[PDB]
DNA sequence: CGCGAATTCGCG
DNA sequence: CGCGAATTCGCG
């Protein structure tokens, strides 16, 4: 607002919703895969978007970077910063995989302390986040 | 819609919400007053107008009256067809009296069958609800 | 199509 | 003012 260039956009990918999903963080300006997480059998476009952005918190943190993390998901920039993911999916052994994932973020986010400003991307203004999935 | 004048209509009064809660329950014609429920100290909007409805079912069943029951709430309407008050009210010494009514409500509704019809009130086009605590 | 936040709605 | 449903929003 406007844009820090030398950033990391992280991005999920959902076919049905709930269904399969997987994400992935991406160099802002260059477009370079940073890192990516195979298909997940079953969750959701929030709980993935949720595994994206720790995967960058822990990703930039390990670096000592002072990148910030851009996000186009309004809910799942809402779920890091209260450390919370208030999925809606049912816990059953179909999606215990995904919860299993999203419950030890939540435990991340609850012991741990970061740097990185986590920045909503402008899709209105400046296009898609780099390397949508769509 | 149009309107089934010889019914049971059910209000809930409520000054801060949440906070002191009263409901009763007035034949639609007429104004006449049916029942009355003593102001609970801490309760919401929400699960007094339940309660109401709730209150008001009873006393038609064990009447035997065909009478239909009117409330302008969509979600305490939407509640008694579920059989479940999804109120966000906390459960707390405070609030335990309101919580053991509606929990009560709610058995009553899961152990009981009713015929009575439960319907909205339109206030934009009847005027409120007969004798609306406003 | 569905997921959830934000917003709008009707209410006392 | 707050309570919750319904609706709108952005997203893949």
């Amino acid at each position: 607002e406007e844009i820090i260039w030398e950033s990391l956009s992280v991005d999920v990918g959902s076919q049905g919703n709930p269904g399969i999903v997987e994400y992935k963080g991406v160099d802002t300006k260059t477009g370079e895969v940073l890192f990516e997480r195979e298909p997940i059998p079953i969750g959701t476009n929030n709980m993935g978007e949720f595994l994206a952005i720790v995967h960058g918190l822990r990703y930039l943190k390990e670096r000592n970077s002072r990148k910030p993390i851009y996000s186009n998901s309004q809910t799942a920039i809402k779920w890091v910063k209260d450390k919370k993911a208030k999925s809606t999916l049912v816990r059953n052994e179909e999606t215990a995989l995904i919860w299993k994932l999203v419950d030890e973020a939540e435990e991340w986010l609850n012991t741990h302390t970061y740097e990185t400003p986590i920045l909503k991307w402008q899709t209105d203004k400046w296009g898609e986040i780099k390397a949508d999935y769509g």
